[PDB]
């Protein structure tokens, strides 16, 4: 559209508000509307990739970029005792938004199994 | 050493056995010794990076490569109803091995919060 037709596309295009933490030419990081920990944000690419199973070999750097941006935002938000990054794929993974996104949660002890 | 001084380095060097699923010039994927789901494997880089907070901007492609390899292995292992990818960082994240690794779990419904 550009950005995609999900709500994430609307956020990228600034059509609906979000608490934006950081943004560059490739991605955007913003807080989750339903935090599962004291700090819970998402890092999403500006390029619409619907699922991680649909990402191409060429999307490799982009995907790695979401993680580098995720670690920089986490440190800047003070998650110095650690955090957990999560990517959900499909029904079994619990994915609800069909635009690839990385979850970053911290501020409390994360338990195991990870769901 | 090369591979690092953790058990992951020993696995990479074939000094101790693991159920290896796939291997290329950059990484290795093998089954977790303590599965938290029917299918639970790890994708680790051959380059030792101790923590995701320690990864450099140059490790971006490598990190994205762990995810691409993770999705290809998941599909090859039949996780067609989906899966969840997880990266744990530090104490709060629950990290126990100081060699960056990506968890891929599937074969059952993954719940929320992710720990
Ligand atoms: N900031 C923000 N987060 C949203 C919105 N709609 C959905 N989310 C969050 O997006 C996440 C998508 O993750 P999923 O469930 O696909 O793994 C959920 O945690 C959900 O709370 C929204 O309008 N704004
Ligand atoms: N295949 C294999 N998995 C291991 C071994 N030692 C530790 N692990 C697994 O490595 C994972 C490390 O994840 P962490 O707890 O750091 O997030 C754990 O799930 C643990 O069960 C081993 O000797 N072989």
């Amino acid at each position: 559209r550009p950005g995609g037709d999900t709500i994430f596309g609307k956020i990228i295009r600034k059509e609906i508000p979000a608490k934006i933490i950081f943004e560059d030419d490739q991605c955007l990081a913003f807080h989750d509307i339903s935090p599962q920990a004291p700090t819970h944000f998402l890092v999403i690419p500006k390029k619409h990739i619907s699922q991680i199973s649909a990402a191409e070999d060429a999307d490799e750097s982009l995907l790695g970029h979401l993680m580098i941006v995720g670690k920089k935002c986490a440190a800047d938000l003070g998650l110095k005792k650690g955090y957990r990054m999560v990517v959900n794929e499909g029904s079994d993974g619990g994915q609800s938004v069909y635009h690839v996104h990385l979850h970053v949660l911290g501020g409390r002890q994360m338990n195991w199994p990870p769901g």
